[PDB]
């Protein structure tokens, strides 16, 4: 486990940005990794994407 | 390049069990560059989805 990483629940973080759109969020963070292929990068944000969708619809 | 992702699964990409996990899985990927940026790139992305579910 890499304990940096600490489980993110649902609601907006501090000290992070927020973009316009998921599309905008995308833009910003290939800027940030810009190396490293499309492919491994949309594993990487749509593989968080989806965890997130399925933490928030659980939820009550 | 990219289009805007509905808040609603994506049957061609994974999911995991937590957002610590999901977190994890993307570290593996881009393992590279500093804490900073990678949280930057992933809680950005984070707090826009949040929002546009949230209302
Ligand atoms: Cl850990
Ligand atoms: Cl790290």
């Amino acid at each position: 486990g890499m304990s940096q990483f600490q489980e993110v629940r649902p609601v907006a973080q501090a000290l992070y940005p927020t973009h316009p759109s998921t599309k905008d969020a995308l833009e910003e963070a290939r800027l940030l990794f810009p190396g490293g292929t499309h492919h491994d990068f949309m594993r990487a944000l749509m593989g968080y994407h989806n965890t997130l969708v399925k933490v928030m619809e659980e939820q009550c």
